[PDB]
């Protein structure tokens, strides 16, 4: 198996966030994301929020499997832009 990098603007933004917020890559947008404290998902949330100008929230970066899941959600507010 093989890491997938980010594949579009949604993609890239949400594993750069998670990655900057917690100092780890996801290493891929498949890959199974690591626990978070509130603090980091908060943050990750809020900095999604202001890029994407849709409501991400701590709940919606917690619930994610991976990046590719809560990428869909930054994407929707993209599109709607
Ligand atoms: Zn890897
Ligand atoms: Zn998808």
């Amino acid at each position: 198996n093989v890491d997938v990098p980010p594949r579009d603007a949604a993609e890239r933004v949400t594993f750069a966030t998670w990655a900057i917020v917690t100092g780890k890559s996801p290493g891929g947008i498949f890959n199974e994301l690591p626990r978070l404290d509130d603090e980091a998902a908060a943050k990750i949330a809020q900095r999604l929020s202001e890029r994407a100008e849709g409501p991400i929230t701590a709940e919606d970066v917690l619930t994610s499997s991976n990046i590719e899941a809560l990428a869909d959600k930054v994407r929707t507010y993209l599109e709607a832009g």
